[PDB]
């Protein structure tokens, strides 16, 4: 029940909220009124699920990418500026807050990512993305990096996917054709091809998120970063001495980043929109406000005029006005989170090797136009349901060690001057090391017909699933029998499901994918023994075929028994 009398506000973990803070303990020393701010995990998505059940913060901070959807939903209230106020705040920024004519938020401020370089270790940064492999390379020798930034949030690798020619959704006569996307196009299949090639030649590693780009930066570890104004202050407190700047051109364009407003918008459930108004308008856009929010994290180019002017003489953010200049700014649309959730998807998977440029982007498109829905919080819960499921096939002791039951299989190859017949067959046959499957990725959600859909995978990486086995083959008059032993390496298991409204998780599709590769230990034979290549072959195809296929059929059945448990 949101509190009376007192302003609760959410505000993201990278920005000055400690300092937005201190505005608040002004305005509660000059009204009483107590301002608590809190910047929660994942509110962009935490804000719309309690919001929905009439509860929340007073006042909400974020991107007006996010508000659309906000508003949409009915959970922002519309905000009354007098014309006065209005006035004093740049046009474009009430532009970037106004949804369906009406404004939904007070803009605070312009914010566009820009190349942070380290002036000792890179005097003179590069000014395209071709020429920073070689870059890598000199660093390299000296144990440096040429290039970290977050991978893990599709809003630092944008920049790069449209350069070229990618785009959320076509604007037409002032309208978001919601049907027209732009993420598998030329341009957009460059930039990621552009980025994977990165990752492929080790200049820089997928896993690499926020905080670990920030840390190996401020540390003098990688010359250069892509981040925001808020991103200064630790560089600040750090050693390295560093400088902001264009960032990279590709292909002859430059790298279209994805220009955000921050915004500040009031709870419809709250009772407390007249001491919002007053704080937002009177307390924070203020030019001493929006000063002691800046000191703690730098917000960019405020939206109020009178700041924004005087701050305007800052090297920094005159390359932040040139990044945004020639970036756009992002649509308010409520399809904006499907648009960032597919696309996500789109970079961790191709940088992961999950799925080739084509394949992602392609998803993306499709998925980009899906019904949008709090992505994270169901993720984290068909997660959470594959991993009891797959922890509790590990308790049982049925598959590992798996039995599997005798094969026999006649062969024959045109070897010389004869058609070389023979036989063989295997016997106490057992798959060993699947007591270590876990969940490789996130699951890969969409929504259809209010049905949720999702795609994992399940395997043992790191480790291998040997099959033993007695085994006996027939050559013209010798009848040998020894143990064998077949390495498979990559094991793989493709899962779909299906939560239904009910809530019901069905098990959709279940295939082990056929093995990238298999190798045959023959007791007592050699590889350079001339007729392992005949027996390894025959083995190693009866194994993506027989030995796959009755081991699908007895790991289909414990996995639907258990995401089909406690189902209903
Ligand atoms: O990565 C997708 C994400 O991009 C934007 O979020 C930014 C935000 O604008 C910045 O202020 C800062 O917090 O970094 C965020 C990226 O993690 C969009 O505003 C957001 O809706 C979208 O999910
Ligand atoms: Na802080």
């Amino acid at each position: 029940k949101i509190e009376e009398g007192k302003l609760v506000i959410w505000i993201n973990g990278d920005k000055g909220y400690n300092g937005l803070a201190e505005v608040g303990k002004k305005f509660e020393k000059d009204t009483g009124i107590k301002v608590t701010v809190e910047h929660p995990d994942k509110l962009e998505e935490k804000f719309p699920q309690v919001a929905a059940t009439g509860d929340g913060p007073d006042i909400i901070f974020w991107a007006h990418d996010r508000f659309g959807g906000y508003a949409q939903s009915g959970l922002l209230a519309e905000i009354t500026p007098a014309a006065a106020f209005q006035d004093k705040l740049y046009p474009f920024t009430w532009d970037a807050v106004r949804y369906n004519g009406k404004l939904i938020a007070y803009p605070i401020a312009v914010e566009a990512l820009s190349l942070i370089y380290n002036k000792d270790l890179l005097p003179n940064p590069p000014k395209t993305w071709e020429e920073i492999p070689a870059l890598d390379k000199e660093l390299k020798a000296k144990g440096k990096s040429a290039l970290m930034f977050n991978l893990q949030e599709p809003y630092f690798t944008w920049p790069l996917i449209a350069a070229d020619g990618g785009y959320a959704f076509k604007y037409a006569a002032g309208k978001y054709d919601i049907k027209d996307v732009g993420v598998d196009n030329a341009g957009a299949k460059a930039g990621l091809t552009f980025l994977v090639d990165l990752i492929k030649n080790k200049h820089m590693n997928a896993d690499t998120d926020y905080s670990i780009a920030e840390a190996a930066f401020n540390k003098g570890e990688t010359a250069m970063t892509i981040n925001g104004p808020w991103a200064w202050s630790n560089i600040d407190t750090s050693a390295v001495n560093y400088g902001v700047t264009v960032l990279p051109t590709f292909k002859g364009q430059p790298s279209k980043p994805f220009v955000g407003v921050l915004s500040a918008g009031i709870n419809a459930a709250s009772p407390n929109k007249e001491l919002a108004k007053e704080f937002l308008e009177n307390y924070l856009l203020t030019d001493e406000g929006l000063e002691a929010v800046n000191k703690d994290k730098p917000l960019g180019a405020v939206a109020l005029k009178s700041y924004e002017e005087e701050l305007a003489k800052d090297p920094r953010i005159a390359a932040t006005m040139e990044n945004a200049q020639k970036g756009e700014i992002m649509p308010n649309i409520p399809q904006m989170s499907a648009f960032w959730y597919a696309v996500r998807t789109a970079v961790i998977n191709a940088a992961s090797g999950r799925q080739t440029v084509d394949a992602a982007l392609a998803a993306a498109q499709t998925n980009a136009a899906a019904d949008p829905i709090h992505y994270d919080k169901i993720t984290e819960e068909i997660n959470k349901a594959v991993d009891e499921a797959v922890a509790a096939i590990e308790k049982s002791e049925t598959f590992d060690p798996m039995k599997v039951p005798d094969h026999s299989d006649k062969f024959e190859r045109h070897i010389g001057i004869i058609d070389l017949k023979g036989e063989l067959d295997m016997r106490n046959i057992q798959v060993r090391g699947l007591k270590q499957m876990k969940r490789v990725g996130d699951a890969n959600v969409k929504s259809e017909d209010g049905v949720v859909k999702a795609h994992l995978l399940v395997g043992v990486h790191d480790d291998v699933v040997s099959m033993e086995y007695d085994l006996a083959y027939k050559l013209g008059d010798l009848h040998p029998n020894t143990h064998v032993i077949s390495d498979i390496q990559d094991f793989v298991v493709e899962l779909s499901l299906e939560v239904s409204e009910e809530g019901n998780m069905t098990l959709t599709s279940f295939e082990v994918r056929q093995f990238a590769n298999v190798v045959n230990h023959i007791g007592g034979l050699s590889i350079l023994d001339p007729i392992f290549a005949v027996l390894s072959d025959v083995l190693t195809a009866i194994f993506q075929d027989t030995v796959r296929a009755e081991m699908t059929k007895v790991l289909a059945p414990a996995f639907k028994k258990e995401l089909e448990r406690n189902n209903q």
